[PDB]
């Protein structure tokens, strides 16, 4: 049913292929993920990452789509929407060093979006970064990927977490305990001053807890301000995403084609 094409990434896991739907040459991903390295099973007994993909998987956004999935006695298979030509932010980012600000405006609006609509069905993504977002090149949009450190959104406190540590918030790092909202808030600071600056903040547990942030490219005072409320400290200091996106610096965004015809 799928013709699969070259590895195109894996870990510990499991393993993610480029593939193409025999039927129709629709292109997508095939990730493999073992049934040992799940720690949260959810039921519909299945990984927690399909209860979340179903449930933002209704519709059009700037999520990629679960298409279909295959349980196997040791692992499950899961059957992905895959634009091409695609790339990955880290990899945009690292090809183009610090991104123009006009362009890190329209890509983190996208990303914004994406975190509002898992968040108004349920879903915490809880591993917000470079590498977990594809720019679907020719149409200018980012999606969303890989809900296997997710949870349903609560709103009381969450005690573990297997997202990125560089990416994770004071609170956790100090307390092992964090909110879901605002630990989300924290990534997207560390996001945006990834796009901005063309490396992330924080290196060291030290620096996450300091929460000084330091520039190292020119980034105009209104981004700055932004960024520095994303990181802020205290958990219930950190803006809201109705605060981010009515933020000044948020303003007169660009269209998704828009962005692609004058950056990409
Ligand atoms: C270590 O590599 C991983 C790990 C987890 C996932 C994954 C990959 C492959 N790459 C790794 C580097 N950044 C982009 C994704 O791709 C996923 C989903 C995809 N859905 N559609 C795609 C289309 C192209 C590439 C990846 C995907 C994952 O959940």
């Amino acid at each position: 049913q799928y013709q699969v094409g070259p590895l195109l990434g894996s870990g510990g896991f499991g393993s993610v292929y480029s593939g193409i739907r025999v039927s129709d040459n629709l292109p997508v991903a095939i990730k493999h993920v073992e049934k040992d390295r799940i720690s949260d099973w959810g039921e519909l007994r299945v990984p927690m990452e399909v209860v979340l993909l179903k449930k933002v998987s209704s519709g059009f956004s700037g999520v990629i789509r679960l298409l279909d999935w295959f349980e196997r006695p040791d692992s499950f298979v899961l059957i992905l929407e895959r634009p091409e030509p695609v790339q990955d932010l880290f990899d945009f980012i690292t090809e183009r060093g610090a991104l123009q600000e006009e362009l890190a405006r329209s890509f983190f609006w996208q990303v914004l979006e994406a975190v509002r609509h898992c968040h108004n069905c349920g879903v915490l993504h809880r591993d917000i970064k470079d590498e977990n977002i594809l720019i679907d090149l020719n149409r200018g949009e980012l999606k969303l990927i890989d809900f296997g450190s997710g949870a349903l959104l609560k709103d009381t406190v969450y005690t573990d977490f297997d997202g990125t540590r560089v990416y994770s918030p004071p609170e956790w790092i100090r307390y092992h305990r964090y909110h879901g909202r605002s630990a989300a808030v924290w990534s997207l600071g560390i996001l945006l001053y990834d796009m901005v600056c063309g490396d992330i903040p924080f290196e060291h547990d030290e620096e996450i807890i300091r929460g000084q942030v330091f520039f190292r490219q020119r980034v105009s005072s209104e981004c700055q301000h932004l960024i520095r409320w994303c990181l802020a400290l205290r958990p219930s200091d950190r803006p809201t995403f109705e605060e981010i996106q009515n933020h000044p610096w948020m303003q007169d965004v660009l269209l998704p084609q828009e962005t692609a015809e004058i950056h990409l």
